[PDB]
């Protein structure tokens, strides 16, 4: 008969629903950077890629499949039809162009929610705070399961810059950027430390214009990292990729590690409208379970409630 | 200074350094795969295109929290690649419309005349891994220019081919590529040789169990599996405009064997004057032992009369272009 | 207010139902080598340890929990009570004491407890003798055969590949060879399938695996047979190699890789065997356990050695009382 | 013809000089947990085990060899003779005198010195450029012993020190706050075990000082008993020892973490035992755990933790104890 029947005796009926499936929505350079990083970390037993361009979608899929000998993710599937994204534990949304973006998500999210009703939603698209609200509003998901990339990578970048100055690895440099991704993010100088030693105690001018070492510019460097990498190679892909696989690892492995990620905050940090900002969140198999209450100066508190107003303003005028 | 109030100093030649030459989609696929397997305590990128380079380096630098490669450096000047144990060549020129095979190789030779001498001066004990196509010739080119011994110049050759073969073999048998064994040897491209005899799952010859395997008669058209591999790049470039991921994984796989001195057997491009009836200085892919000193040993596959003939004709063709190169 | 409620705002009461749980039964040297190998390969979100010696159990559990900072397995539980093993994807049996009958007595308690708390789990038997006691767990459990696996010749083949690699000067990864049938004195070295890069060493060297071979390759399978015995007479027991080889099966199962392992499956109706026995053949291991068996072409001497193993096993299993 | 000669054509006469070699001295339960965790993190191209029990050593070596298929460390060797350890980058010392019943603390220390008199010069002979990582207890004392006998500069002698005490402490923090230990920070410093100094000021999640949220944290009043969390660490070993007779897994994991920082040149901050004469107001040649920057050259820099006048007393107290004990030792 067929070679396969000569070689192999089948004694079971492929009753296969995947146990540890990640979907990456959108195969721009960000999405494919999240894909390659997720694949190389052995996080998922099935990876699904979905996008509007059928040729490019298939290209990426085929390429990843060609690497199957060097990976430990046995099934990699793609399609325009969101049926391929079914029984995903985690769906990473990386697609967009703002009201237009909403309208993009009104196709994506009802489809993601149909086929993976119990999934976690990781929104990476910009503007990430509003698009995490849109993802949440449209999905009907409880806030624990709608997560925004937020300032996760901004904090990773901050810790790198801290690292190169102090001449120690980023893993041993602790620092938090919170609130609205980009220009309005608050660098929490009180929390910055190495081996638990407050850098604000040793250098009290830390976080002021007057400061000789200009540590305030290290936060300027963070918000202007994306623009400076886009000016040089046309986009960013690798850092966001490794950061999103970090969030994915905490979720799939249920690690309950603390990440500065965008969460539905109303009722905390003095914020009394439905918005999403970065605060340190305990991340595990049911998404965001718990938020750390960071002690903020009244200036840091004001700055966070200003951001919340800016977001509620824009969010009020969006049509659903 | 904060650095000095917080840290007391009490006390820089890198021991496990890799350079990727060229920050095309390939070299970056190689770079991320290397970082994400912790093969290197230092990564250097080099490319003629200055902005893109800085930009790419910076994009990896920002991922440092999530890595265990503590130093990422770039530059157009090759001083940044000093004391690399492995140097991976991905920079080249793509074939233009109407361009002959000799004119393409020649153009790349002119590029390698700048790249290679610069690599040897700052890293004179490194192994060279040439990915740049056409890889069998461009590996010869890098060998002759470097003046390195042969053990230390390696082409990626039929590594990715054999990998895509083991994938396709596994989608057909319903087992993982890791459990499907098959070797594509000789010249990378349409002249690839698929060694049907050595194809096994669990050490069971699929050629003994199904003698049609490889022939036109075969009702399962296994000959079109060797064609699917030949046409893999074609099919991916048609859909997404280039290939990146798979070659990366493949190169990082060779990097591991070298950096960690595994002495694993890979199908890769070595100078095999004096083996498989080849009498001149050419690079064909045969199963090579890959360790910290590069290619140290070669497995001798029993080939059919047909198969050692395919390798002689490729060796005749490669020499035919090679003798006509102005170095 | 309590520091915890000062630092952390609870957003979600959550049900604690584990998603990728592994149980190791027995915390002897073998079971803890399995535990540490599984922990360091990141195959589980929860590891349970069960054994009769509550002190040993709690100590081993605490010693692992103290490494949590260095691991990505966020929950390690332990107990005499099999309640801790609830909702294991995979339960690995390392516990055991007519010597056969005493391991059956033990299995008649252990296996029903595993089944009560994990009706849907795969069973990976390791205790010796492993082909018989896989059979015992299959009979006692009432599980389908695809979900009852024995570690079988997975380690023998690995040792064989290391030994092969030392004589050729290549890594064991690039040395292929299969040891099949009964684990131990009666294991079958399949000379035909021994290869580097698809070159049949038996074709290359026809005297390979026969008495009149000056390279003495038949004495290399006797090293694999004798390996345990020699390491036991040197350090008291074997642990590291079995532990790594068991994690390897764990990885295939938990990641659904569908790789081929020489593991012990219920073989009635394959390889000319007509009784209910477990023997090692190349098995496709995935998330539903053994989905498929590779039909290996055997010499008549090999077919016979296997059928003879099936008779001595079935004969030992006839005399057992469940 | 020979099967090797038929199959494989040699192109390159190969003399192995290893580039990433780690030696573990002592194949007690601790040596072997260091060995397996090092092997399973792919940190060495060669591993060498060494001990005095010839049977035990060869047997362990083989068990590891027999799982080479599941590893990425091609060369695993062993021997009584220390020549097997040449060209190690890192020699982890886990060996020590066996406890005789009815023996003084001092006679025990002094038997461990006589053992290090045999071990250390044999290590330095064959691997003269290696970093030493001393694990054997007492760890602060024997790290000094190893520094003095070796005559290596302080940057290349590390003690395991309070590294695992900190990791134990972070596990315990984790269980109380219901967060992973990676996300709970606290440092245990000074002398390893009973005299360990817990640095309350430094303890946090997400850079939020726990001492600030809860000012009684550390004091005896504090009704949440956080001081008992420090005693839980000091005592952790003692309780694991009563239950299973020894500790092996945690220290193995924690030693491997230090090896990684050395072998990958990470420059990560670890609470390890360094020779701190000149730092922290310490005036004599003793080893105490401070947050050290660990890399290919060993300990390169030390972080200067702002200590309370009390915590500063405890360190000095430990430095007099240690200097006191070291004076009475026969080198």
């Amino acid at each position: 008969a067929a070679l396969k029947d000569q070689l192999i005796h089948n004694l079971l009926k492929e009753e296969h629903v995947p146990q540890n499936k990640i979907t990456v929505v959108g195969v721009g350079a960000v999405g494919m950077a999240c894909a390659i990083s997720i694949l190389m970390k052995d996080l998922a037993d099935e990876l699904a890629l979905v996008d509007v361009m059928e040729d490019k979608l298939k290209g990426e899929m085929m390429d990843l499949q060609h690497g199957s000998l060097f990976l430990r993710t046995p099934k990699i599937v793609s399609g325009k039809d969101y049926s391929v994204t079914a029984n995903s534990k985690l769906v990473i949304i990386t697609a967009g162009a703002v009201q237009r973006n909403v309208n993009i998500f009104k196709f994506i999210i009802p489809n993601v929610v149909k086929y993976s009703p119990h999934c976690k939603l990781l929104v990476v698209s910009n503007p990430v705070d509003i698009l995490t609200y849109v993802a949440w509003k449209i999905s009907g998901f409880p806030k624990n399961r709608v997560i925004g990339s937020g300032c996760n990578l901004d904090s990773a970048r901050f810790r790198y810059l801290m690292g190169e100055r102090l001449g120690v690895h980023a893993l041993s440099c602790h620092g938090w950027i919170l609130g609205e991704h980009g220009d309005s993010s608050v660098p929490v100088w009180s929390g910055m430390n190495v081996a638990g030693v407050s850098l604000k105690t040793l250098h009290p001018e830390l976080g002021t214009d007057a400061d000789k070492e200009q540590w305030k510019q290290v936060h300027k460097q963070v918000v202007d990292s994306a623009y400076e990498v886009i000016k040089l190679k046309g986009y960013t892909s690798w850092a966001i990729g490794l950061s999103v696989a970090d969030l994915a690892e905490s979720i799939m492995k249920n690690l309950r590690r603390v990440h500065p990620i965008s969460t539905m905050l109303k009722g905390l940090y003095g914020i009394k409208e439905d918005v999403f900002l970065s605060v340190p969140c305990v991340l595990g198999q049911n998404g965001i379970s718990d938020v750390v209450k960071v002690t903020l100066t009244s200036e840091e508190e004001a700055h966070l409630k200003k951001s919340a107003d800016t977001l509620w303003g824009i969010q009020k005028e969006l049509q659903f």
